[PDB]
DNA sequence: TGCCGAGGCCGCTCAATTGGTCGTAGACAGCTCTAGCACCGCTTAAACGCACGTACGCGCTGTCCCCCGCGTTTTAACCGCCAAGGGGATTACTCCCTAGTCTCCAGGCACGTGTCAGATATATACATCCTGTGCATGTACTCGGGATATTG
């Protein structure tokens, strides 16, 4: 059976940044981790952000809350700067 | 005087880094998967978000009124130092034992499916438990006066 994973949008982003450049199979392995280790913080903060505030919904606000806590210094203000291009492409 | 003695500049030789070149071996990138099952598109009947006075709760506000802050300097030893001594942390070697490799070999069990049940969800009726409110005392508190402990 099947078992899934973000191996290749990493690996699609590498060729985004260094077209000439790759990735060893346990190098990739870091970015397999990685990628879910960051998916899951937001989910559960987001989560606890609607139950604080007795929505059921996670609407794009429960999650850019959830990154402007999350993250830690610049990265916080690009990634709010990135993710509000995403929707905004998106709703169109 | 003397002598020379003590004195100050320049090619071998060895020993790490540094960068170069050789060749070869899996492991990476990529193809074709093919294959399939998830994403999507397409409806539906759907829940839950949300833009919006008003009762009004409390966040913020204009006063006076005092300790703890604020300021000084003596001193007090705290903290720093240097120098010496002893060993115990260190170095370099030789013998030694096993860490590690590979290879064979089995069955333990983690893996997987095959069925379908006792499980828990959902509704309606409902009674009851639990909250919010209102309400006496009982204590834990702040003070004053004296006894015991401890610092210098």
């Amino acid at each position: 059976s099947r078992k899934e994973s973000y191996s290749i949008y990493v690996y699609k982003v590498l060729k985004q940044v260094h077209p000439d450049t790759g990735i060893s199979s346990k190098a990739m392995g870091i970015m397999n981790s990685f990628v879910n280790d960051i998916f899951e913080r937001i989910a559960g903060e987001a989560s606890r952000l609607a139950h604080y505030n007795k929505r059921s919904t996670i609407t794009s606000r429960e999650i850019q809350t959830a990154v402007r806590l999350l993250l830690p210094g610049e990265l916080a203000k690009h990634a709010v700067s990135e993710g509000t291009k995403a929707v905004t492409k998106y709703t169109s």
